[PDB]
């Protein structure tokens, strides 16, 4: 069974984002979520704070000041703007077929 993973983005707390992908048959995620921490830090946004790999999920911390600096018209939430900054990096690995919007 081939799939492009089923990952979901939730709100961490106030100004942080955590994204879980798939597993069991997702060595892609299992390895990339570990590297994604570094993936984001190599291609980050000026308000990036921290990113910790949670086995199949990304706990992504950042500064809302820089995301508000973006906050595109339609984006109603700081973390929601960040999704895009990470998406353009993330999506290209698989999830571009999904896009959490």
């Amino acid at each position: 069974g081939s799939m492009t993973v089923r990952y979901q983005i939730e709100q961490l707390g106030d100004s942080a984002m955590m994204i879980r992908f798939g597993e069991e048959i997702n060595e892609q995620v299992n390895g990339i979520v570990h590297a994604a921490a570094a993936y984001i830090e190599e291609q980050p946004f000026p308000g990036f704070i921290e990113c910790i790999p949670a086995f199949t999920s990304l706990t992504v911390f950042y500064d809302m000041y820089e995301v508000y600096k973006h906050l595109p018209q339609g984006i109603s939430s700081p973390f929601e703007s960040v999704k895009r900054d990470v998406e353009e990096r993330l999506a290209e690995i698989a999830e571009d077929y999904e896009v959490n919007r």
